[PDB]
């Protein structure tokens, strides 16, 4: 009855979304602990996690690292992060004991401007490439190299993107993708953080309502 | 009689100079090919060129890689090299269908300066630790994943450094280092280049003396 990721991959994305619904129905009565238990039981190859160590990066960092020490915490460095973020990575990488895996573009920052001036100033064409040298390439080189096959992040409903209707599970570059968190709303983030002894990050005293590339 | 780079690097600096001498003086008699014939002939471990792909980087390139074909090249990307630089790397790289190594610091220059400010603005030590996270740090890496035992580099006597008594062969960062075109002049520079059908770097028309990295 384990799902198989190999199978799955053969089947239409649409398809794939139907045989992990009834999963899905399971995995969404669990919490956020046991959602990562589960699929620490239950889907395969190397598990690893990752985060954009935005706002709310410490929760899901903290939370998943405390059941599974050590994991892969995969950062796609674009060379664009605030200046705030990677003091931020820096800072909780080493509360945490994070397993920091670093990934960026092919080539630097300078060198791709020199190639291509500032592709997030060329439209939506730009951009894309832009996301794809940066965020994409990076990523996929990341999950081929530590030979993963299940991977958590924090991602959650209720931020501003197309994610209102995110299962727990499903499949994405080709492995088992896993959101623990995402149906936690804000006074739940802020509760873990607080128990925890854990911060925003630095800009959100800044006013920042997240943070990702500063140009 | 072959020199012996493990017993030579036993040995204070200033013995090996004294120990290289002898080898200096013949191989002050050859011309940039035959230095470069005679290291491949009797210098050990593997070969590598570096190059900074300043404005006559194009003579240094072409001439070692006619002789050793497919030779590693190491290129130092600092994060901060002009943009005429990069374009210039691509380009020669596709010309003389180098074997490019580019290595660059631990982290990307947003990160850099994220921890340590911009380095360069912070007088000799702030100088000094840039150059060591850029520069040295990259170049020891490259030495050692190449394998490198003998090092080909493009110096010459009359540039503006401390270079002006550069001999042929040393010993630098425990390799051999060699300078097959220590003693050429802007004149031998200049006829190689337009024999060969190269060009000096695009900068130079726009009346740079020397390039490395802009602020």
């Amino acid at each position: 009855s384990k799902l198989d990721l190999n199978a799955l991959n053969e089947l239409p994305k649409v398809d794939r979304i139907l045989a992990l619904a009834e999963t899905n129905a399971e995995l969404e009565k669990l919490d956020a602990e046991g959602r990562v238990a589960w699929a620490l039981d239950n889907l395969p190859g190397e598990y690893v996690l990752s985060s954009s160590f935005g706002i709310q990066a410490a929760v899901s960092l903290h939370l998943v690292n405390q059941i599974r020490p050590d994991i892969p915490v995969i950062l796609t460095d674009t060379g664009y992060l605030f200046p705030e973020t990677y003091r931020f990575i820096d800072e909780l990488t080493d509360k945490l004991k994070l397993n920091l895996k670093v990934y960026r573009a092919t080539e630097s920052a300078a060198w791709q401007e020199a190639r291509y001036g500032k592709l997030w100033e060329q439209g939506v064409e730009g951009i894309e490439k832009y996301n794809d040298i940066n965020k994409v390439e990076p990523m996929n080189r990341a999950l081929k190299e530590l030979n993963a096959q299940t991977w958590f992040a924090g991602l959650r409903r209720e931020q501003s993107g197309s994610r209102a209707n995110l299962p727990v599970l499903a499949i994405q570059r080709g492995v088992f993708k896993v959101l623990p968190i995402i149906d936690w709303d804000n006074r739940t983030i802020y509760q873990y953080l607080q128990k925890h002894g854990l911060k925003y990050h630095p800009l959100w005293d800044e006013g920042y309502l997240s943070v990702g590339d500063t140009h």
